[PDB]
């Protein structure tokens, strides 16, 4: 039967799902690891033990335990990102959308959700892979991984809570795809991993980690890079936060053994309730439990690996959105509100700068302030607001990604860069937030093709073009079709550094994405902070 | 007789000079101090001993001993600034142009020549005061003062070479004007001192020095301020340079007495021949012997005086030119040449930055480089050239003047600011140099009114408007005529900070002159250099 597939782990029975007046096969909630529960909390994942009989893969799995956004109850803009399934530590499953009839050996794309490593679900409506699988005829997989303390609590030296286990969850899912996707009609030698935000940083981390490189062919990074300031911490800082978490839960801190034992006795929500109390600074765009530079998953520092070419050399497609920082300013910076234009005073601008670059000394803060202040009109509330927005986006996403692309391209086999600046016509968030962190995803997954979602004809066209760019890149390593009549997305080279905008207007090629600000963030500021 | 005037120092006989189809009286070469020769070299000036008989004031006096520019022999652009009279240490004289018939009690303007404190003459054709005196009907005086080691060698603690004697020369001339100008028809209570470059810095220094304040009514500063980085040195640095000068002349350095004795035995040219060898850094826009912050002429640091309002409170009119730095880049920066467009490579740009900000550490140099580099087009030779030009002008003239104007205006009684950006139609210097340091002077002195000089009709008009602004300001403290129909030059205020451009186009009012760069030079960079 088309819905019955026999894998090395056992048989699975999918379900026939409708999609754009047609149908495709969906295998939802396939386990790829043993439930990381009980004494398995914080520990590396273990392969799922093969099962007898048929596994019912007709419904989505549970979502991993995580902090839930309740800042705007009843508001779809925020709630569309929250878990839409019941949360459980038993959450290591993957979903597969397969074209009908079942392909023989077709391109595979594996989605890695974002969420700052503290949240995320593979089951969100915005991640429904049926449109992309159907339209581009690819086998689309979405995996899952532990987030928060459950996936990243790090007490280096310990084998019970070594850190990075969420990344190992991702790897195990990729391993399962490598070992079994052939049975679903997918080609294991042509797998493209793609993800947004923390998912994009993760994709980059697998490109770097020797233990992950052999599990995929090429990669796509959306609004995230392995070197982002929020994407990793040192083993020392990771240890400090784990201890502080224990301190928040009245744990015995005499030893790792005692600490871990205590943390394992706590209910999931107990850890989540104090998770944000372990941050070292009053900040925004900084998350508690994230990957740790351990000397194992990451042999050496990310920068030395990038400089020495110690990473998988293949083709990559990546990019950023126009206003990556607006979301986090709304949630944690003074002067910003969801229902106002959020014009910011010079006072709130300064406060915002300090929250955005928490690790900087006063000289560093002065440098940032001067770099983003128009002294001919310093009390302009709109300029102050947009300036802070740019600071947050440049520092946390754009400039780190630009540093990554330039370093990677020196050793890589092909780079394609984009700048997504289309503000959706049906966005529920205020206009001041612009092109928000994560809002290119709906276009990548083809939501604009669904009439009921209220997108414009132009937006359906943009989505189809994006899905085709992504799928063609996954299939060939080039988003452009051979001998096509359409505008060509040029290769990003060390010399010309070209990129294209992604919007409803005719294609435009540019060079040196935000180079002026990124020289500040990537070269000058770090030098200043190190000298002072 | 109209040409005979009896002063407190004795009688003087002037000469009738032609000017624009008319005539005026000129009293040239009037001594105001005893010749600072022999054992009087380096020492404070002494009042000129009254003389019997009639002093012949029909011809210009000698020019003070100074370095002579021989970089472009036969070229008027450079030679017009060199001494046009024989050089001698016996050079403390002043010149007076008086309207005919002799006024009774009219506005007086006293010119203080510039030249980086290492050069300058009151006798240059460009300083001929007959046009201004005639046209605006003011008594115009041009004084002189010792420059170079002769006027600024400083061995603090010694009374034989205390430093600042060139400034004391200026003061003595102002004292003479205060005591005698009434006999020439000038009003001693309505004297305006004005000067360019080092002359502008000097005007500001007299505003600051308690010993000079009572000698004038108001002031005009052109392309120079007391706080310019090249305008003064500490007593320690002044002492170091005096000793180094002696070292260059094989002097006994065992004591100030021995050093001074040796220096006094040397011929003038011997000192001049090694004057430039005492600079501490490889630099441009830095001169060897300049005013010293002695605790006498200047009670405390210039900045503390400015902050505390420890200065003469009156009205001031001041401004700068568009390209103040081009001249010094031509003479000392790599890549610049008089007969080429001087497009500069990134390499020469970096070298130029280091020469322009000699006191900065590498971090500081990086800060300047980033502030003036367009990273979207960093190899643009024209942008690099103009960028360096701006760095030199901003750092050495504009930003220091802007810091002065903002500090002064808080306590002053009226500030008028200008930005001179007119490139003369008959300029002999290359186009790349733009509106050069010192080239607004010819307009202030009315040279464009002389048909034979080849200026345009528009330039004659601009000159007349400038001369009238200057003279009206000197007369009333406001460059605008009461109940006039012409555009009004607004008062510069702490809040609106308005200024006007000075060119052949209709008046335009602007605000916050080069505020973005000046915040960098006046606030950020100093903080960076002090923290590192
Ligand atoms: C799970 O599999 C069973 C078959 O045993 C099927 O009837 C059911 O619809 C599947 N999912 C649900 C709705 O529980
Ligand atoms: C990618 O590698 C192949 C050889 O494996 C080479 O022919 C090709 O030029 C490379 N492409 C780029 C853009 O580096
Ligand atoms: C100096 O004064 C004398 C009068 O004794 C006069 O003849 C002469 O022209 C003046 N200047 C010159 C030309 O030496
Ligand atoms: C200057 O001072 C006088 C009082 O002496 C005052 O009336 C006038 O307002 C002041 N002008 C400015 C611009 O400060
Ligand atoms: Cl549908
Ligand atoms: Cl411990
Ligand atoms: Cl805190
Ligand atoms: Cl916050
Ligand atoms: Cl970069
Ligand atoms: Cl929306
Ligand atoms: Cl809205
Ligand atoms: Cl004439
Ligand atoms: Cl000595
Ligand atoms: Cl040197
Ligand atoms: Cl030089
Ligand atoms: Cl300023
Ligand atoms: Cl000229
Ligand atoms: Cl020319």
């Amino acid at each position: 039967s088309e819905l019955l597939v026999n894998t090395k782990s056992g048989k699975v029975m999918g379900t026939r799902v409708p999609v754009l007046s047609s149908h495709i096969s969906a295998f939802l909630g396939i386990p790829f690891a043993e439930p990381p529960v009980g004494n398995m909390r914080f520990r590396r994942p273990e392969p799922k033990k093969p099962w007898s009989g048929v596994w019912n893969a007709s419904t989505y799995p549970n979502n991993c335990q995580q902090y839930v956004d309740e800042q705007f109850p009843g508001f779809s803009g925020s709630e569309m990102w929250n878990p839409n399934r019941e949360m459980s530590e038993d959450c290591l499953y993957l979903n597969i959308w397969v074209p009908s009839p079942r392909p023989k050996s077709t391109t595979v794309m594996v989605w890695i959700y974002g969420g700052g490593f503290y949240s995320g679900s593979s089951t969100l409506d915005v991640y429904n892979g049926k449109y992309l699988a159907y339209t581009e005829e690819v086998v689309l997989v979405s995996l899952s991984y532990r987030v928060g303390a459950f996936g990243f609590l790090a007490l280096h030296g310990s084998q019970e809570a070594p850190g990075n286990v969420g990344l190992l969850d991702q790897r195990m899912a990729l391993q399962w795809v490598h070992d079994n996707i052939q049975f679903f009609g997918g080609d294991p030698k042509t797998v493209t991993i793609f993800g947004e935000s923390a998912g994009g940083a993760s994709v980059g981390m697998h490109i770097l980690s020797p233990g992950s490189r052999d599990l995929f062919r090429r990669a796509i990074l959306q609004s995230g890079s392995p070197n982002c300031p929020w994407a990793s911490v040192s083993v020392a800082e990771g240890r400090r936060r784990a201890v502080e978490l224990g301190r928040n839960l009245n744990c015995n801190l005499n030893s790792d053994e005692e600490l871990i034992h205590c943390l394992r006795e706590k209910k999931p929500q107990e850890l989540i309730d104090v998770e944000w109390n372990v941050l070292p600074f009053d900040s925004i765009f900084r998350f508690s439990f994230v990957p740790v530079i351990d000397g194992e998953f990451f042999p050496t520092s990310l920068e030395s690996m990038l400089n020495s070419g110690n990473f998988k050399k293949t083709q990559i497609l990546l990019g950023v959105n126009k206003d990556e920082g607006s979301f986090f300013l709304l949630y944690g910076a003074p002067g910003f509100s969801k229902d106002s234009e959020s014009k910011i005073s010079r006072e709130d601008f300064m406060s915002g700068v300090k929250l955005s670059v928490p690790h900087a000394n006063d000289l560093g803060l002065d440098a940032v302030t001067l770099q983003y202040t128009d002294w001919m009109d310093d009390n302009n509330g709109i300029k102050n607001r947009d300036g802070l927005d740019d600071i947050v986006g440049d520092h946390n996403v754009i400039c780190p990604l630009m540093h990554f692309v330039n370093k990677y391209t020196k050793f890589g086999n092909g780079t394609y860069l984009y700048f997504f600046n289309h503000r959706a016509s049906n966005l529920v968030w205020p206009e001041w937030m612009g092109v928000i962190h994560g809002y290119e995803i709906e276009f990548v997954f083809g939501l604009p093709l669904v009439k009921e979602l209220n997108y414009t004809a132009e937006e359906e066209a943009l989505s189809r073009r994006i899905m085709h760019y992504w799928a063609t890149f996954a299939k060939t390593g080039n988003p452009n079709e051979p001998h096509s009549q359409e505008s060509k997305w040029p290769l990003f080279t060390t010399k010309e550094q070209k990129f294209i905008d992604l919007n409803t207007e005719p294609m435009k090629v540019h060079q040196r994405l935000r180079v002026q600000m990124c020289v500040f963030w990537n070269q000058f500021l770090p030098k200043l902070l190190n000298a002072t």
